[PDB]
């Protein structure tokens, strides 16, 4: 019971961080720690009032990332929604679906993101989205629901990886309020990276012990 | 576009059929062709308020079947939830779930039963049901949460629908207000059968067209 899911919130230096069915909400301090628990750990369904009698209420959130304003797609198995996460106040609502991800986004039928996606985090140009499923990814752009690319192998978009335990696959992400940046989780390691959407990027850092720098995260992760 | 799902009411001589995304509530008048529809075709998503957030009110209900005062549990692919369809008036909601089918009914994990379920019945006999998945049924205790028996070919159960297009699978299914019989359903065809739990058992004047004994679906089915 590793983080599962994560998106920037609009608050500065905010994310939200999904765990089994439950999340929390951090001030991920970037550059310190200094990071701390705004609130939760508590179930997906105590904490947003619109996804309690839903799937995801129930199971929690297995992918998501934030596209503008106050909204994000929110992710279990072959489904997806977006929703209104308005932060700080129980305001929240379903703003389109649930719908299957095939039906959401027509692109991913007969590909292996048909029935989930791993993890994916928002780019800072346009509307464009990276998400990931195994050893692979996807760019999209959400507004015009389309496939920018070719899917492709994750090394062969960031070689930085290559060579890391992230190369065969990752469990969760989210991008910085630090423009181009992003980070990257899987099991109990964590990666910050230097994107450019084009090509060749660096790891700052290197692969790193989750809990080392995340203090705020040491009675949380991993949940029982 | 055929009935996917039925349950029967409390209320007397009332079902509710499931088509697509959408119900219709008939008075269905037994052993006769007077039959009736009371409301609809309606979309779920705006007849049962509490289902449209969920992936019920976006696509429907797949199998179903009645239990007893004003509840009902409904199946879509591999998820389930207990609702109070509360008849005729709004205040339906969902009392448990969505879950998946092996979390509400563990004795169903590794089964055929766990991703889907075809059709099911209310028995007469205690708080029995029987449910189809292919060629296979189950009869179990919903309120003890138990499988009565072992998982049995459905002619094993029911040898009058041997020769039949039923033996290898229903569509849909409901119990009548009338002792012992229920109706099966599957393409432009259905059968109304007398049965007797834990014996064997009969059908009651073979397999007709739906259309010709069921006047009142004449515009909706097949439904576009
Ligand atoms: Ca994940
Ligand atoms: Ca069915
Ligand atoms: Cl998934
Ligand atoms: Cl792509
Ligand atoms: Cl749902
Ligand atoms: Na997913």
């Amino acid at each position: 019971g590793y983080i599962n899911a994560a998106f920037r919130s609009s608050r500065n230096n905010e994310a939200y961080l999904f765990i089994n069915d439950k999340y929390v909400l951090l001030d991920y301090a970037p550059g310190t720690s200094n990071d701390k628990v705004l609130y939760g750990p508590s179930f997906v369904r105590d904490g947003y009032k619109s996804l309690a009698k839903t799937i995801f209420g129930t199971y929690g959130i297995d992918c998501s990332f934030d596209t503008e304003y106050n909204e994000a797609f929110i992710f279990y198995e072959n489904f997806c929604a977006r929703i209104d996460y308005a932060p700080h106040s129980d305001k929240d609502k379903i703003i389109s679906g649930p719908k299957k991800i095939a039906d959401m986004f027509p692109f991913f039928k007969g590909t292996v993101f048909e029935n989930g996606i791993d993890a994916a985090f928002r780019s800072t140009k346009g509307k464009e989205v990276y998400l990931f499923k195994g050893d692979k990814y996807a760019r999209i752009d959400y507004l015009t629901n389309r496939l920018v690319q070719n899917k492709s192998i994750s090394d062969t978009g960031f070689p930085c990886l290559r060579g890391t335990i992230f190369e065969a696959g990752m469990d969760s992400a989210f991008a910085s309020h630090k423009t181009n940046e992003a980070y990257l989780f899987k099991g109990e390691y964590y990666a910050r990276i230097n994107f450019t959407p084009g090509s060749t990027n660096d790891i700052m850092g290197g692969v790193k012990k989750t809990l080392d720098y995340w203090p705020s995260l040491r009675g949380i992760i991993p949940l029982e």
